[PDB]
């Protein structure tokens, strides 16, 4: 057993949705640094531009696709497989919409569920197919502490519901594919200091409550989430499947 | 503090989705026996008529409606409020479809999610509005042990994902409405001797595994799930909100 | 089943540890009101007398005993059995001590673990023996939200660990005795307005925080814990075993 | 970050209980291969001699002590602190005794709780002191799937209870010390192929059930547990605290 290289992804090809920004991009950084080749997937093709510049030779392909389009995910997987066997998938496309339950537009509910759950299933089915055939693979899904507990003070019931679905989808596929050598796990991050949540701080009433409810008294940095994703994606996690790993500064402890 | 009557529902009106069959119908029987009036909601006209026939005077209204139709849920709640103030909602409309993940029809995924999760939200938003305005109500959602664990050996990853979402939806609404006096809780049943279920033996490996995986070594009876729903619906559960109550013969203990 | 009577305990005899005060005594009131005879167990002779006086004819026996004295629990079960078959046990004896981890004296940690865990086992083994012989019984343990999450701002790591043990002990005995018809479940109450929490409730630095962390914005009343205990002990809960039921005004939801 | 070294422990000194065999020893190998120096802690050498002949220059001190003796732990930290500041603690001492609940002798119960829970608290209190004073530390507790579910078919209620306590202790200390820069996490391993558990092969009425209940269909190798401990001990887990990480081949998913 070589512990010096057990966390590496040498020789792996990893597809990452949401690759162009935030957590997906930092996960790409981690994976690249660890020897993986990348299939970058995003709907914002210029956020892809940014990523490919940074990741250089580690990029095997850049694919523009909406995860909510099942046909487009099946196509992305066929295109990726033609470049190299995809042995890792990271589902890091996810959105959040603030809404009071009683005032929720039907479209808001459907949009969040479609991206966060359905899109995860479309990508997992598409990319998982060849992993299952090969009897080898690792899937890391971006769940949330929102799949375990309910945020405060803001309301976003569709987010909570979608992340509950993400955690059970993770486990469902872990169970179904364990016998065929594909591991499936989720991260459950707390608040993460992405450009996007850091602006969500023009609102001290929200932000101060978030910090006060986190034992570490801070948001997680994107790299702290990526380092956990790297662990779950690597052979270090060879006996880890169907796990929901909290990376939340202690948020779910209280 | 009259413990002899604290589980009763005299003077309350309960709306029940999926009232026509299985667990929803047994819940109706339990609630009627406990003094409640009933708004029966189901997509099947013939089933509703049978249900109404047996339930007699306890029925305040019967509404043929599809829980996946948001507009129909909103109209059902307006109709019900005209006929009786609804202070209890039971979301027992659910479906289950067997599918191997890699062989899943997109429509199968969508329909399971639509009924199990979106429908529960549409009904909860619709009927919950007036509860929240009055500052009083109780909602009981039919979750599942499938919201907590993954069944074996059969595969139904949409069911698992939908039930993860149901458990978190329950909790999100619990948190949002707690200050306005509306409690929202879920049952997580094990295997229950219903149609949904007894039609699966019908693959003879299934039942023997199920029972071997259940400490009590038997399926639950619908009446056993209904008695638990009655607890959560009643004033006995006045300090219970956002709870997921396992009623599974110990299945999730092992 | 007959729902009008499914929550009743007529014909039953329940042993309750911690019967002299608080939740235990309220559970005794609830069980007596529901038709049960009672075995009162408490280390405080004077408190037990007051309880016995109040509870009247419902009291079959009163046993002055320390749950940490395993030999006394053994004799107490033999004494009770000579008087009536005990078919229900409630383990409500329990203590909380505030201590900072680094400034913890060995004896504080020992005593909390001894009363809360060891004593629950001594009493369960003792009273459980004849239930298992008979093929029928129901046990209800007082766990806590502190078996799931960690209280704030006060520290009491021994209490947290003890309640983590209570929850697993509950489930362990549920699994082991399921085949012999003995259900074993736990309640996980949030803050409750008792003697246990009386002083702390005077300190606003603690109490404001407790209320702000509780979605219902109040402690539960003893009767609201007792009503849930009654449910678990009754035939209504006949398919519930190994469950941990949160009765915490939504505390563990956030 | 950088990701090439984020999993390393160069310049750290780690104290490991149960270091002479099984998981504790494999963790020592993992930590040594990652640049750590080691305080080896176990009850009799060798044990520790053969561990030192193996681990070479990595060993800073070898301390013989009983984790159940609160004074031996306090002393042990003091001795270790004289050789090197200890920035990492791994509580890998643990025992399991088979016993049916109704055939349980008091000393069996007390001993399992004393090694698994009390011993963990004494070690954490003792080694935690200097960490909290230095505002930096990481503690990895060996929990178990047995702290989440109940094993089958064998009975060992003290092991389950003790492991529930380990999970909650881990969390309590995470909450208490979050503000003082000490992270505290637990692993929850499934069955691990230590020499001890490999002897069960051997008893196929046990072993074959164990494998049938594990989605991966095999026990984990000690290195698979150690790689996960290394993750939690390392800067890669800097936003992970109060987490229970399942490493169980999916055991707790079903
Ligand atoms: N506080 C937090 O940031 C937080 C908390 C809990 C969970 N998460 C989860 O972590 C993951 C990463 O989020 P982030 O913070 O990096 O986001 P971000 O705001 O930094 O960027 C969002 C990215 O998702 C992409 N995207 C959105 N919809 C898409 C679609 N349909 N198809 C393809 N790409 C799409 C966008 O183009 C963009 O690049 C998400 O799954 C999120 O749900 C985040
Ligand atoms: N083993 C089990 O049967 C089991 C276990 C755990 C949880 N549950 C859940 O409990 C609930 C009750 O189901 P059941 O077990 O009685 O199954 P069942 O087949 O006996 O009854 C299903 C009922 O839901 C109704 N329904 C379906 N779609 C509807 C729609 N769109 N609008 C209105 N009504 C609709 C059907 O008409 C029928 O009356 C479901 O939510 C189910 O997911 C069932
Ligand atoms: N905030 C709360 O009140 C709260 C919340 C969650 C869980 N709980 C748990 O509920 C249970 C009951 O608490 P309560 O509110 O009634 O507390 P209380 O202090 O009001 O009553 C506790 C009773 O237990 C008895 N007792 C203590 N040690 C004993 C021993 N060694 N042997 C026999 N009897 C003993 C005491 O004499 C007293 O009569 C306990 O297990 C407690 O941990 C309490
Ligand atoms: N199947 C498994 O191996 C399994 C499953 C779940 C959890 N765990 C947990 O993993 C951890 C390590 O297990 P393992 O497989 O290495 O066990 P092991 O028996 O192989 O080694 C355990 C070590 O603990 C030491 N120890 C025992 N009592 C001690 C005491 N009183 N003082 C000091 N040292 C003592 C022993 O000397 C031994 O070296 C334990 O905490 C165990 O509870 C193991
Ligand atoms: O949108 C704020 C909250 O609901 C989470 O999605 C954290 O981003
Ligand atoms: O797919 C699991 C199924 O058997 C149950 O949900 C219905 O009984
Ligand atoms: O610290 C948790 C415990 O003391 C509570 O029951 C409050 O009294
Ligand atoms: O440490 C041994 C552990 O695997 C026990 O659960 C065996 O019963
Ligand atoms: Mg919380
Ligand atoms: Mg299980």
């Amino acid at each position: 057993m070589d512990y010096r290289t057990v966390f590496r992804l040498d020789g792996a090809c990893a597809a990452v949705t949401g690759a162009g920004s935030g957590i997906g991009l930092e996960i790409c950084r981690a994976f690249a640094a660890s020897g993986a080749r990348l299939i970058l997937i995003d709907r914002e093709a210029a956020a892809l531009d940014r990523a490919a510049q940074e990741l250089g030779a580690a990029v095997a392909a850049r694919i523009v696709a909406d995860v909510t389009d099942a046909e487009a995910m099946t196509a992305a997987a066929a295109e990726a497989e033609a470049v190299a066997p995809v042995s890792i998938l990271v589902n890091s496309a996810g959105i959040a919409r603030l809404h009071d339950a009683l005032e929720t537009d039907d479209a808001t509910w459907r949009q969040v569920m479609a991206v966060n759950v359905d899109g995860m299933f479309w990508a997992s089915r598409a990319f998982g197919r060849a992993m299952v055939a090969r009897g080898a693979g690792a899937i890391v899904n971006l769940g949330s502490m929102s799949g375990t507990i309910v945020n405060r003070p803001q309301f976003a019931s569709s987010y909570m519901a979608s992340k509950g679905a993400v955690h059970q989808l993770t486990r469902a596929l872990a169970a179904e594919w364990a016998g065929r050598g594909v591991r499936v796990n989720a991260l459950a991050p707390g608040y993460v200091a992405t450009e996007m949540t850091l602006k969500m701080r023009e609102r001290p009433e929200l932000f101060e409550t978030w910090l006060d409810m986190t034992p570490m008294g801070r948001c997680g940095e994107p790299s702290e989430i990526a380092a956990a994703a790297l662990f779950l994606a690597s052979p270090a996690a060879s006996y880890v499947t169907g796990a929901i790993l909290a990376v939340d500064g202690g948020y779910t402890v209280w």
